[PDB]
């Protein structure tokens, strides 16, 4: 977890087809008050990866969520996925190290968890 | 994916211990108008299941959303998480079918799809 | 609810539809002094099932193998699979409980575990 | 951008601590005529990675397996495994192209799938 240029990155893996996801929009947002606020908004390049997700600004710890816009994402292939996107949710308790959340993507499951 | 009776059940399996997840409160909302809408609330049993989590209402076609309070459950165990929740946003394509949504749970790690 | 019932089931979900896969041949083996001894076969149900894979034995604490044929399943759904066939070692620690093993299926991609 | 490296890389994600699971004994075989033959044995590093699995030798299109050493992992840190190692069953098709297998790691469950 050893500290990028960017505090975090994300990386979508299609497990049907064994490639990336590519040029799937992924929105990153703050929890605040009750609501979310929305501090980006990226697609992931031709290997299915956003290596600097958070905006360039100071970030600071608390509860956060990562959104992957997958089920356009299949519905654009003309495919139907059982989840009309993806939101996970995770805690920054440092802001001095990397956070990487990768997704392992399939029409009617998936896995996500805080990479290496 | 035959109807059954409530439409709707999850199942959450911690795959650290092999062992269900017990008295876990999970929510479920719906996806209105004006934003999400909560339609009810209640905890996994001994087996770690919810078999009936819809409220007494018809369920309409759209997307809903379950969110697993795993990171209090973690805490009761003095573990931390990765996530402080997990939502798993679905959508009800049909609903004369029965809906099951499990969650295999790990501290930093976790999968969800559509159960049978 | 399961104690009376034979001591191991399985079951193949395809993640990429949502539903069994059926007809999909999975062998059971079991560990010996250096090697492995063959000690059932059996297909799949239409529900992606194998109620009793169990042959007529004593069992005795020890490791085993499950291999699920999931190469040939995916031929068949004219599709390309990253793994020939997905073997899943397991330890079977007392022999008066019930051992089941899913298997979450994706043509580049698998998740196991024990089942609750 | 793996292209250039060795052609088969592995690496072990401990789910439940969110770290890499380092020291962990990864083997390498082919499947031939008569039966299975060992190609090579590497252990992970600090990052829980083996980037140079592919011994000093040509290599040929066709099945292969790598065994995951995991029970043995878990019994240092005394815990218990659902699985006494994780064998993975796979196939080359194209020698000009580099394989990654990750694994995704808990005492009771696991994933593994074809990496970028």
């Amino acid at each position: 977890h050893m500290a990028q240029q960017n505090i975090l990155s994300v990386h979508i893996l299609n497990q049907q087809t064994g490639k990336p996801a590519a040029d799937v929009t992924v929105t990153l947002e703050k929890k605040a008050d009750n609501g979310w606020l929305q501090l980006n908004t990226a697609k992931t390049d031709k290997d299915g990866r956003i290596k600097a997700l958070w905006p360039e600004q100071t970030a600071t710890t608390g509860d956060y969520r990562v959104v992957f816009k997958t089920g356009d994402y299949f519905k654009k292939q003309n495919l139907e996925s059982f989840f009309p996107e993806i939101p996970v949710e995770f805690h920054i308790n440092k802001v001095n190290e990397h956070y990487h959340v990768p997704l392992l993507l399939s029409q009617y499951g998936y896995s996500t968890y805080r990479g290496s």
